[PDB]
């Protein structure tokens, strides 16, 4: 037994809702997703990109800027707001955002001032990793 059901929706959209084998979430605090035998996590998901291996067929890559998730005895549900797919709409434009974001982090001072924006920058770079992968999945 190694296949479970996971549902992840943001605001008003379906990112992944059905049978799944293993999902890997990469954001910042905890590079873990969900699998058949995960701990009872009832907190907030980390913002970044997530790779989900479908129970059978192919695998998909989703992106979310944060949300709440809950694990159940056989299934797992998660709710977030900013939702994006590896190839949501614009592909090359994802790089423009990074370049424009670099400028904002080029200078500043303080401990949690610009350093906080750094987490926001990496957040936008997470979706750039899934779009590069979709290129080699066709």
């Amino acid at each position: 037994a190694m296949t479970y059901h996971l549902d992840v929706v943001s605001a008003e959209q379906q990112m992944f809702s059905g049978l799944v084998e293993k999902i890997q979430v990469t954001g910042s605090e905890g590079e873990l997703g969900i699998y058949p035998g995960h701990a009872p996590l009832l907190t907030a998901i980390k913002p970044g990109m997530i790779r989900i291996v479908k129970q059978h067929g192919h695998e998909e890559f989703i992106y979310l800027s944060g949300g709440i998730l809950e694990v159940q005895p056989g299934n797992v549900t998660v709710l977030a707001d900013t939702a994006i797919r590896g190839q949501d709409l614009d592909e090359a434009r994802a790089m423009e955002a990074k370049r424009k974001a670099e400028e904002h982090i080029s200078s500043s001072h303080g401990d949690v001032d610009y350093a906080q924006a750094s987490a926001e920058l990496a957040k936008a770079i997470a979706q750039l990793r899934v779009i590069e992968l979709t290129k080699k999945a066709m």
